[PDB]
DNA sequence: TTTTTTTTTTT
């Protein structure tokens, strides 16, 4: 048992000869603790080519903070605050989590520094045990022995429960075996259920009083039968799991450990990081929908008069529900939950009614017809019935959902810091009688005056159907996603987390294949690391000298194959000659329907033509083919003729061929790849395997072993300081099905596809138009070739292409031995797409630049056609935002919130009409520009926001500038510039590239520029100005009180509405005078004296008074006549 | 119109 002392005398200064890649990552973590601090989390993407040392240099990172950890345990041993700092490497694959662990103690075991072992034996045993791997619970269990497992069952005392030894012993039993497939299935349900009940049980008896005793041989049985029992104890701090158990947590004796909730401090290893964001989205799909109607009923119900304990561990804890309380009652009330709710007229049954929304513009619904939301009294039920009322409830009932369940984590926090959490969590819902709630709160535990994005608002899909047994009530069942991807990893980031994001493609710019780096740069800032230029150039030195092609004379030869259907049919007559014509012999024979002999026709042509190509190479000998489609028994008959080809070429130029058809990722499980590693090793000749790229994934290694009698001299090696080798002639198709689509049972509600549209719609891809035409075509079902379509006329697309392709040769090249020609074969579609690479090459493989070169020889800004698409969003997400905002405004009463929204819009653009950079918590006010400080538009401000154009595509249009608004006219008046000067709004418009979206320029800019006019000329003429009251807010400007006039004064700034606006507030407040003012104008033009009807009266009998100029629009001189007889006209009260 | 194969974990 070795112990923590045995590094007493090890030299932690002494640490290997450094390559590049590792001065990199220490420089870029040194710099964020100079620019970010000590305690902040850090983002690091790392583009580092596989096989050039990836593996080496993130597993020798991982153990320079093992051995950090040791330095600071033995220095500051003393001091007694010990943080068991956490390391964590993750990455999709179980198999790439096995691999990495067992490299990282094969490192431990075998590193040397200046020829000497790094580590004593003893020093290594205990490096290796601060190391722990975490599978799923089944294999967790079929890992452990039945010694350990009966020791943890007589030690807990579980050895006497009849249940848990006859679930033991079936397990057991079917164990003994276990060579049939099934039997492995039956057992790993098996294992994994009773591995439940058993870590139920025994942290059940470690809750109570009765605590068990660990210690030596039983401690020991626990720790390996729950390996997160070693990170609880403090035993060990390094953690391999894969990316979906590090998103579910583990087990430990106490309870289940969320690594999420815990981020504080801890680094983390991602390995192929932009592949995490769709196992990170996958994860997301999987929540349980929840029925609204249910769940605000119950909320209602029992948040009417339930209420907590009122003791020193609940304080304040009531005051974070008494809102939602307020809320809740007053939702019941206006929507009747004392009924519950059925639909009326059109067959549900035929059809069910689907609501899709991004919570904040995008709205769309199944229903061709607005469906309302009617309270019967005589039936007493609400009634869905189509004439929108019923995507207003639903959104409500969505928001007060999620408001409760955030409610719930601000509570659990005021509680108490995971180890509460549970008893937090279950003191909350107990004493409110809300136990159902239970696994939504443990499932959801991991506005224009905020910074608005999709990537932490999510959407909503709500599906409206009759509930299961009845037919006549109707449930809302809904499912969320409340962020994306890109909204976790920002989050772990602020959470204190330091990432570091190793892969390839780390920073492809595509939000499908990747997350949305435009976001996370916006949302980290610069706790979003990136390695310079010249950190950048002193990588790609150290590549080039680790691939020295050139000097050693390796040539990459590029060709790209068009279709070749005349040499196809040679080559179909030649295998069926006594067949009619070339379409019979692909009807008959191949299988080929006459509807998909074009494509088939095109692409067997190409990769036909590449494998006659190797064959007639001389000394090449391993081609991989990688086509979107496995060459399986599915498609025998293909390989037949395939196969033919291949004997034909191998007669004709004298070399052998063996071919391995369908190389499965299945196939590879059952018959190992190595199968065609022994083939080139002891075989004479060359290989053909035809792949796919998602059977080639990260971890599927395909070198080979090198025997120097078959290879000839063809081999050489290309590294400066030094037997296997790697694929030589490779035929990449072009990917197909390029939108993400998993086909099992959670992807059932197409939430994952709606995602993607928010994406791409939020990064710019697509226009609101389009995006919200696809969000329509996709809730009323959709082609998997439509949607496809939609999305090859994005620049994301391509970006996506050009990822899978420079993985696919990123992973070819896994070894310094080389041919003296390498061939790559390229499907000519691939080449205007790699022909418009332009991102910088410094790391890009030497494979991937001679694709781009090649591609180049024979030869539309994306960042303009992003400005175009969002000025059009932020102009529709403000156009819809404040027509809800005003909407809600004119429902008296109107709430706090509300007018603080409203004053804080005003104040913004009052203060700041234009920025120089992208504000973070007024974002969606503005929009970018590509001229600095104005812009042109063309749109219908009350009309539809998509139909909207902005900058030179509308050259004759409306301009947004400070000319339009007559700024400079407004504050050349005495009286409003100091009173701007002293409010510190802006007296001019910067020339800046963010300037105010159409809607706000024209519908609250101006108003507020009047407004604060009026109220500057007046308040230097002894008028006092009060707030308008709740009750009729946004009706009237502000309340107005002279000196020496009691009767009370209403004032409008810029006639049958009108009429009802001045009987609503007579009503309440009495007969008042009412003004009615331009601040700009004609002084010239006579004073109008109406009455109550809007009509021309006598001044002492009027009651509303209407100056159509305050101040002179020629020279800014106040109207000092206009003032003076509504003086005279406030006297005559 | 475009033209598929892969995966983890708890339940």
């Amino acid at each position: 048992n070795v112990s923590i002392e045995e590094f007493t005398h090890f030299d932690f200064q002494l640490v290997p000869e450094p390559s590049p890649l590792d001065l990199v990552i220490t420089e870029s973590l040194k710099n964020h603790i100079e620019v970010n601090g000590v305690k902040s989390g850090a983002l690091l993407p790392l583009p580092f080519q596989t096989g050039i040392g990836k593996t080496y240099t993130a597993l020798n990172f991982l153990l320079q903070q093992m051995l950090e950890q040791v330095r600071s345990e033995l220095k500051e041993e003393n001091t007694g605050k010990k943080s068991k700092r956490l390391l964590y490497y993750v990455t999709d694959s179980v198999d790439n989590v096995v691999s990495a662990k067992a490299d990282l103690l094969k490192l431990i075991e075998k590193q040397t520094v200046k020829g000497e072992p790094r580590f004593t034996l003893e020093q290594q045993e205990y490096l290796k045990a601060q190391i722990v791997h975490l599978p799923n619970q089944s294999e967790q269990l079929l890992q452990c022995s039945d010694a350990v497992l009966n020791d943890v069952l007589i030690g807990f005392n579980l050895n006497a429960e009849r249940d848990v030894q006859a679930e033991w012993s079936a397990i057991s039993g079917l164990r003994r075996h276990a060579s049939n497939p099934e039997v492995k299935i039956s057992l790993n349900r098996q294992a994994g259920y009773f591995y439940r009940n058993l870590i139920d049980r025994l942290q059940k008896k470690q809750k109570g009083a009765d605590r068990v005793l660990l210690s030596g041989s039983l401690l020991a049985s626990v720790e390996t039968l729950l390996p997160g029992e070693k990170i609880r104890n403090g035993s060990a701090h390094v953690a391999f799991l894969t990316t979906s158990k590090f998103l579910k947590g583990f087990h430990n004796t106490r309870s289940r450990y969320s690594p999420l909730r815990d981020l504080s401090g801890a680094v983390l290893i991602i390995d192929e990081i932009d592949k995490q964001n769709q196992v990170i989205l996958s994860e997301l799909c999987k929540q349980q929908a929840q029925d609204l109607i249910w769940a605000i009923r119950t909320l209602r119900a029992n948040f009417r008069d339930h209420q907590l304990e009122s003791s020193p561990r609940y304080d304040k804890i009531e005051d974070l529900f008494e809102p939602l309380r307020e809320r809740l009652e007053e939702f019941g009330t206006n929507w009747n939950l004392a009924f519950a709710f059925n639909t009326e007229g059109a067959n549900l049954n035929e059809r069910p009614v689907r609501l899709f929304s991004d919570r904040s513009f995008t709205h769309v619904s199944s229903a061709t017809h607005k469906l309302s939301l009617k309270s019967d009294f005589l039936r007493r039920k609400n009634l869905i019935f189509s004439d929108g009322l019923l995507t207003r409830f639903v959104n409500e009932a969505d928001v007060i959902y999620q408001w409760f369940l955030g409610t719930m984590r601000k509570a659990v926090f005021q509680y108490w810091l995971e180890g509460t959490f549970q008893e937090a969590v279950q003191s909350l819902l107990t004493h409110f009688n809300l136990q159902e709630f239970e696994s939504a709160v443990y499932e959801s535990f991991d506005k224009l005056s905020s910074s608005k994005s999709y990537h932490h608002t999510g959407l909503k899909l709500v599906e409206v159907a009759h509930n299961q047994g009845t037919r006549d009530t109707v449930n809302c069942k809904a499912s969320f996603l409340n962020t994306s991807p890109s909204g976790v990893l920002a989050d772990m980031v602020d959470a204190g987390a330091v990432i570091l994001g190793i892969s390839a493609t780390a920073r492809a710019d595509t939000v499908i294949h990747n997350f949305d780096f435009k976001y996370l740069n916006e949302r980290l800032g610069n706790k979003l690391l990136s390695l310079s230029r010249e950190q950048k150039q002193r990588v790609n030195n150290y590549y080039h000298s680790r691939r020295n092609y050139k000097d050693n004379g390796v040539v990459l030869t590029v060709k790209y194959l068009n279709s070749r259907d005349a040499f196809l049919d040679a080559l179909l007559e030649e295998y069926k000659p006594e067949a009619r014509s070339s379409h019979f012999i692909l009807n008959h024979y191949l299988g080929i329907a006459e509807s998909e002999q074009a494509f088939v026709r095109s692409w067997l042509s190409k990769l036909l033509a590449s494998i006659k190509a190797f064959i007639s190479s001389p000394d090449n000998r391993y081609m991989l083919s990688l086509l979107n489609r496995t060459l399986d028994t599915t498609r025998q008959n293909i390989n037949d003729f395939i196969q033919f080809c291949c004997d034909k070429w191998a007669k004709e130029f004298n070399v052998k061929t063996k071919t391995f058809f369908g190389v499965n990722a299945d196939w590879m499980r059952l018959v190992g790849y190595d199968e065609i590693s022994k083939h080139l090793n002891t075989e004479l000749g060359k290989v053909v395997v035809f792949s796919t790229y998602a059977s080639m994934g990260a971890g599927k290694n395909p070198d080979y072993a090198v025997n120097l009698a078959l290879e000839g001299e063809s081999l050489i090696s290309v590294a400066d300081v030094t037997l296997r080798s790697d694929i030589d002639s490779i035929y990449l198709e072009k990917p197909t099905q390029l939108l993400l689509s998993d086909d099992y049972s959670h992807t059932a509600n197409q939430l994952c596809q709606f995602h993607q549209i928010l994406s791409l719609q939020e990064n710019g891809e697509l226009s609101p138009k389009s995006a919200e035409n696809w969000c329509r075509q996709q809730l009323m079902g959709m082609s998997r070739e439509r949607s496809l379509q939609q999305y090859h006329q994005t620049s994301d697309y391509q970006s996506a292409v050009r990822k899978y392709i420079e993985q696919a040769v990123g992973r070819a090249g896994r070894t310094s031995l080389k041919r003296k020609q390498i061939l790559l074969f390229v499907d000519s579609g691939l080449k205007e797409i790699l022909a418009e690479e332009s991102r910088d090459p410094s790391l890009f493989s030497h494979e991937y630049v001679a694709l781009v070169n090649k591609a180049k020889s024979a030869g539309e800004d994306r960042a303009v056609r992003r400005l175009f698409n969002l000025a059009q969003r932020n102009n529709k997400d403000g156009m819809l935002s404040i027509k809800a905002l005003v909407h809600r405004l004119h429902n008296q009463p109107a709430s706090k919130s509300d007018i603080q929204e409203w004053q804080d819009i005003r104040t913004q653009l009052l203060r700041y009409p234009t920025v120089a950079f992208q504000p973070e918590r007024f974002n969606r006010l503005y929009l970018q520009s590509m001229t600095k400080g104005y812009y042109r538009y063309q749109g219908n401000l009350d009309g539809d926001p998509n139909s909207f154009e902005f900058f030179d595509r509308v050259p004759y249009g409306d301009m947004v500038s400070e000319e339009d608004c007559s700024l400079a006219t407004l504050v050349q008046n005495q009286y409003v510039r100091p009173w701007f000067e002293r409010k510190g709004f802006a007296c001019s418009w910067q020339k800046e590239a963010n300037v105010m979206t159409p809607i706000m320029f024209t519908n609250i800019y101006k108003g507020a520029l009047g407004e604060q006019a009026v109220e500057a000329v007046l308040t230097a003429f002894d008028f006092t100005f009060e707030e308008v009251p709740n009750s009729i807010y946004e009706r009237f400007d502000n309340r107005v009180i002279f000196a020496g006039i009691e009767q009370p004064i209403w004032l409008d700034s810029k006639s049958e509405g009108y009429s009802s606006k001045i009987a609503l507030v007579e009503e309440e407040f009495g007969p008042s005078k009412f003004i009615y003012v331009n601040a700009l104008g004609d002084t010239s033009k006579p004073i109008r004296y109406l009455n109550s009807c809007f009509v021309e009266t006598s001044p002492q009998l009027a009651k509303v008074i209407e100056i159509p100029a305050l101040i002179d629009d020629s020279n800014a001189d106040t109207n000092r006549t206009a003032v003076q007889e509504l003086i005279k006209w406030l006297h005559h009260s």
